[PDB]
């Protein structure tokens, strides 16, 4: 239910916030180590989670891609 166009936006789109959430990676890395009480922490394991769900959705998008350049 997607154009080619439409998945290439998606995927281009999901790359901006992969590069987004791993600096938000970085500055709750240094916030927590400033400071390593518990919602430092867990504010930090959710951030990480966020970087690795969004480069499972650019996976599958590059994959449905790949899968109709060679349909």
């Amino acid at each position: 239910s997607m154009t080619m166009e439409e998945l290439q936006r998606e995927i281009n789109a999901h790359e901006g916030q992969l590069v987004i959430a791993r600096q938000k990676v970085r500055d709750a890395e240094k916030q927590y180590e400033k400071d390593p009480d518990e919602l430092n922490k867990r504010t930090l394991t959710d951030r990480e989670g966020v970087a690795v769900s969004i480069q499972a959705k650019i996976d599958e998008l590059k994959r449905q891609l790949a899968d109709r350049i060679a349909t």
